[PDB]
């Protein structure tokens, strides 16, 4: 059940019920990427410009774009007229001296202001360990309730992004984390699918680390294909809400092969909010060679990434208009 | 200007014939400290919760509603008169005295949804505001109130915004220095948060004057004539079209009551009060020292007399909030 306005906004973010969205709200993550190629700290102008370049060159090929309000408003104004807009509402990153990873809204923003800035959706990122401290998770659930209520009042779709972790596992790329990932992802989805959180779309990880799956793995194999497939069916069984996948910065090819595997396995996912798998290469070029070189990278390599993704989405994603 | 069906029903449960006679008892750290004064042991959760229940049970039959804190006040809320509405506070108490920003912060495991689920007919939130303060601080404060106002719209529960004014550069808001600017701080803060975007249903505000410096009411130095004081009330009435009620903290019951009369004479159309310590402060010493049954007897006699006298004054001074609809 969508209100008239939430439905209109979902339509502006989608094509034929599929979300082929471009993600560039990266801030903390962007900065870590930029640091690989220069000693100097990134300036505001540089961040704004790279976002604007990606927006201008690639949104003609996306149903919508996700940007951050801190650096991304100029970029939002040069997006394709056919592409919708999501704006991020959370502060970037988390405190690495504690395990709680508590969420925090941008200080001078509200769901109302995000709508006033021309967004068709509010996006919020929550770090969640289903097995973690219960009082921490109580605080997290309470915080999402507030945001869900705001979005109900402002009549703007609520896109909740969940990134999972384990309080006691330092590296979520490790085999140790791979072994519990499906549990973390699928049980978190089940919680945040509860009516009281007011989510319209879940933006989630695939429930497997594909690098440890038979046929995809280049080293140790932790899972057969059938086991991986069952993780995807468990994910589909964990919600009746629309959901879309994030890339997590894997290779464009691995992400594409994952979508194919997801669909074959029985996951009726409704699109992607994909960023780095598409544009990651532009960061090095932008820093070393500058804006025009980056533009040319975007028109060629960038386009090729997003075009190949779109072809894969076309044959793998399911429309959210059927979740209704 | 307008109320949904459920917000209107809730407002009616909070009032009597359009007048809010609300009993305030969301005190936390403040209440605990009073308690200490009368006894040796650190006050217990048991004690803090019990006094609230006694006050709630014995005095809410004579109030239109009661304001409680979710942290200690839920048991007290459940023994309130069935004819009394409930407001629950949503803010963390106090402020960082090392800084001047006094930023607002909601209780960590509460939401407007949870407040409604706990049986409340209103969400109360206390904001400290200096209209003349740091513009980025105030931008952050405005964003925060927008969020809560949106929550309350979605959960369809009245939003009561309490504003307490201060100056970043004046330590004592009881000083003559603050008195000279208080009308400015109060009235301009009301103008800000009366804007539609903040979603406020009722403002809970200070009287726009320190009556202790007004001619006729002052024991010492006199800063204002009666006419100057009255103009401040008329300016306050003109600062909002929303319902608003007065908070009493800072003055004696007798002076508060005299203030209500002066307010009405001056042309203020206030819609009630949120009155606390005046009404039950006396039981606190009796509860700690003579036990619970003694407090119940104090509340039934002195306690009733206090709230009854207040109600008699409200009857001749307050205006119904339905005349603002
Ligand atoms: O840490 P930051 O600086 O806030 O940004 C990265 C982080 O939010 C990620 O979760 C992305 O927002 C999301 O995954 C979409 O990007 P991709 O994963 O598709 O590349
Ligand atoms: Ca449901
Ligand atoms: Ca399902
Ligand atoms: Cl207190």
């Amino acid at each position: 059940t969508l209100t008239e306005n939430k439905r209109k906004s979902m339509e502006k973010l989608s094509v034929d019920g599929v979300i082929s969205a471009l993600a560039f709200d990266q801030r903390g993550a962007l900065k870590r990427m930029m640091a690989q190629h220069q000693t100097k700290e990134p300036t505001v102008e540089q961040i704004e410009e790279l976002k604007s370049l990606v927006s201008e060159e690639l949104t003609p090929f996306a149903s919508s774009i996700l940007l951050d309000p801190e650096y991304g408003l100029p970029a939002s104004r040069v997006r394709s007229e056919e592409a919708g807009l999501l704006l991020a509402y959370e502060k970037t990153g988390y405190d690495a001296t504690t395990t709680s990873r508590l969420p925090d809204c941008l200080d001078v923003w509200s769901a109302k202001r995000i709508k006033e800035a021309g967004a068709e959706a509010v996006k919020f990122l929550l770090y969640y360990d289903i097995d973690g401290d219960q009082d921490v998770n109580e605080q997290k659930k309470a915080y999402i309730e507030r945001i869900g209520s705001e979005c109900r009042a402002e009549d703007i779709p609520f896109y909740l992004e969940i990134l999972t972790y384990d309080e006691k596992i330092a590296d979520n790329a490790s085999p140790e984390f791979a072994k519990v990932k499906a549990h973390k992802v699928n049980e978190a989805m089940k919680v945040f699918s509860k009516e009281r959180f007011g989510v319209d779309v879940l933006k989630v990880e695939v429930p497997v680390n594909m690098k440890f799956v038979e046929g995809f793995a280049d080293g140790e194999v932790l899972f057969t294909k059938e086991e991986a497939a069952q993780a995807f069916r468990d994910q589909e069984a964990s919600t009746d809400l629309p959901y879309i996948y994030l890339s997590a910065g894997v290779s464009a090819k691995l992400f594409q092969d994952t979508l194919v595997f997801a669909a074959e396995s029985g996951a009726k996912f409704n699109g992607v909010l994909c960023g780095r798998a598409t544009w990651a290469g532009s960061v090095k070029v932008y820093i070393e060679e500058g804006p025009q070189a980056a533009r040319e990278w975007l028109r060629t390599e960038g386009f090729k990434n997003i075009d190949e993704l779109n072809k894969v989405l076309d044959k793998t994603a399911s429309p959210w208009t059927e979740k209704m």
